[PDB]
């Protein structure tokens, strides 16, 4: 079934024909231009491999998503953010944003300058979206990804100081949900996203979900660069 | 005559004021700030300089205009169109789509990087949207404007491959025309719109239909991003 893409053609074969082991691998090859990104959002797949290896595509079954009003704030994460030392914007920085999540040396290590410069690029074109966390005049933490619609598709997420990062997610759920914010795409379920309350579905149900989101909208400002919250 | 905008202000004077050579000249100055840009097309004014020129403002006598349904496609665009090598997209990358009218180099001259930037912001905002049109993983052409309610001012459009402009137009009027779309505004007639079937009709004309037509709605997600028309 696996596919493999070319120059030619920006057309992905169909979700449903991924493997199952690996979870979700759909097809290889091709390249990162807006436009196959785009198609690729578009019919819920995604670029995933490491450095070296050919860019590889996929659309898993089950797909960890999470919905906005459960994210699971802890108790003390409350009080913390009830007092809050960071102050989070909107895309007034993707570049050092995604530049966090590629530095780590984790599961940001896929993110290569290749991968960099392809979604800087939908930045600009108006679909990759980021939410910088603030200390003082410093980014300690943020989170970007792609919009498709009333859904987004969370990328990446980094920390530098302590709950930076449930930060960003934190006021990003509050400020999508109350502008219409419908879901958030997480991909492949983990624990620090399991534990901020991401759940599988059914791969089919994402579909589902997905193109029923994507002829949605928010309000037509609502990702122009701006600040989300500041005491 | 004539007259100078102000910083201060963001108001326009009356388009019948205008001058008759050159068909249009109406005011120069200001800047190119969404409200005072967004105005001008409220009122039937639309700016356009050559590069190191200060602004100037539009409002010609007669108007370009194409009707969307009278949009004239010839037996062999048909026949090209029907096994299409084209994908048309809506605001996949404005960016690019006004990038490439600004180096058509016969006059998309006039668009600096003040007016890229300009017409950048209004996209952001939405109410500037585009058309791209794709060949392959390539942007072979395309087409930018400012929405104005069931009108639509086309403000430039590109080719890097046969056909590819006009796949641009007939696949957005279709689009257009599905959805109450009514008009498109052509500014200045020249040889290639007029053959797409565009015409002239009065200024006061167009400025009636105008302010008609701003009033309208399209659907609520007309201009939301998404895939218009996939080859074959
Ligand atoms: N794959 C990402 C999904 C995500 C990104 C950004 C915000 C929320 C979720 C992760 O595991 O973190
Ligand atoms: N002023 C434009 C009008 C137009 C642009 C794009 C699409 C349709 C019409 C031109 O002739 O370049």
């Amino acid at each position: 079934r696996l596919v493999q893409l070319s120059r030619h053609s920006i057309a992905f074969p169909s979700p449903e024909g991924a493997l199952r082991e690996p979870n979700g691998l759909l097809a290889l090859g091709g390249d990162l231009s807006p436009a196959r990104l785009l198609m690729a959002y578009q019919r819920g797949i995604f670029p995933w491999f490491s450095p070296g290896d050919p860019i590889l595509w996929w659309s898993p079954d089950p797909r960890a998503v999470l919905w906005p009003e459960s994210l699971h704030i802890s108790r003390s994460m409350k009080r913390f953010h009830k007092r809050s030392p960071y102050r989070v914007t909107m895309n007034y920085a993707f570049g050092q944003v995604i530049e966090g999540c590629a530095s780590d040396r984790e599961e940001g290590t896929w993110i290569t300058r290749g991968v960099v410069e392809a979604y800087h690029r939908l930045h600009e074109l108006g679909h990759a979206h980021s939410i910088e966390v603030w200390r003082e005049d410093e980014l300690v933490g943020g989170m970007y990804g792609v919009a498709q619609g009333t859904l987004f598709c969370g990328e990446s997420m980094f920390s530098r100081m302590e709950n930076a990062s449930k930060t960003a997610l934190l006021v990003f759920c509050e400020e999508f949900i109350g502008h219409g914010g419908k879901l958030i795409d997480c991909q492949v379920l983990n624990d620090h996203t399991a534990s901020l309350g991401a759940c599988e579905i059914p791969r089919r149900d994402y579909l589902n979900y997905l193109n029923q989101m994507r002829l949605g909208r928010l309000p037509n400002n609502f990702w122009v660069p701006r600040c989300l919250f500041s005491p």
